[PDB]
């Protein structure tokens, strides 16, 4: 509900997205890991809850929205009232990380995801205050419209171990990637 957690799977040359799409084909057990992370609350009775770019949302099955067993926030500055099957709409990540802090809110609560687009990860990332970012680094270039924020290395720790996240390398349909976790305090 405080620290802010970025999660997003890049390619070698820092690809995300192509053509509202992914750069890469379905990676299902990389997919995996992004549902156990941002669906898995730390206190039972408490959801976590993603943040997420109107293109982000749109370009989720709808047979896979809202995300499931997560309090699902889509931000858009053009749509008056939450899609179908959001629970929240905000106007700016300002205004839904302030209502999160809500108390009200804050209690259904627990971790707070932001899982993409470009535009929402830009913006987190200049968020003062404790930022995560989980990196699957997908250990291969692929033609991309849309790259991940230059990372920080003075002001991103790479953690050497996180709990429940496994460090080997993984692969997938012959596509090598693994698991980071970076750390910005404050
Ligand atoms: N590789 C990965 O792990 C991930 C990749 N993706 C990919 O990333 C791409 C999507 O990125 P992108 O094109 O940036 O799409 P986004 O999901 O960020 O959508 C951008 C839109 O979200 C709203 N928005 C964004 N920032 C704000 C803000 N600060 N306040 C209010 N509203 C905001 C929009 O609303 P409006 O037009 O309604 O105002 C803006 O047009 C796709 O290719 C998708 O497949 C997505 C998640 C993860
Ligand atoms: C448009 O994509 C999706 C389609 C269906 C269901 C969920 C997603 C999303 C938003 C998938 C992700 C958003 O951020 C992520 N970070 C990592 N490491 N892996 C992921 N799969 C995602």
């Amino acid at each position: 509900v405080r620290p802010l957690n970025c999660i997003v799977a890049v390619s070698q040359n820092m690809g995300i997205g192509k053509n509202g799409d992914l750069p890469w084909p379905p990676l299902r057990n990389e997919f995996k890991y992004f549902q156990r992370m941002t669906t898995t609350s730390s206190v039972e009775g408490k959801q976590n809850l993603v943040i997420m770019g109107r293109k982000t949302w749109f370009s989720i099955p709808e047979k896979n929205r809202p995300l499931k067993d997560r309090i699902n926030i889509v931000l858009s500055r053009e749509l008056k009232e939450p899609p179908r099957g959001a629970h929240f709409l905000a106007k700016s990540l300002d205004d839904a990380l302030r209502l999160i802090e809500q108390p009200e809110l804050a209690s259904k609560v627990d971790m707070v995801w932001i899982v993409g687009g470009s535009s929402v990860y830009q913006e987190a990332m200049n968020q003062p205050g404790h930022l995560r970012l989980f990196v699957t680094r997908i250990m291969q270039e692929f033609e991309s419209d849309t790259f991940f924020p230059e990372i920080d290395l003075g002001k991103y720790k790479l953690l050497p171990e996180y709990p429940g996240v496994l460090s080997e390398v993984q692969e997938e349909k012959g596509i090598k990637y693994k698991f980071e976790v970076y750390e910005k305090k404050d």
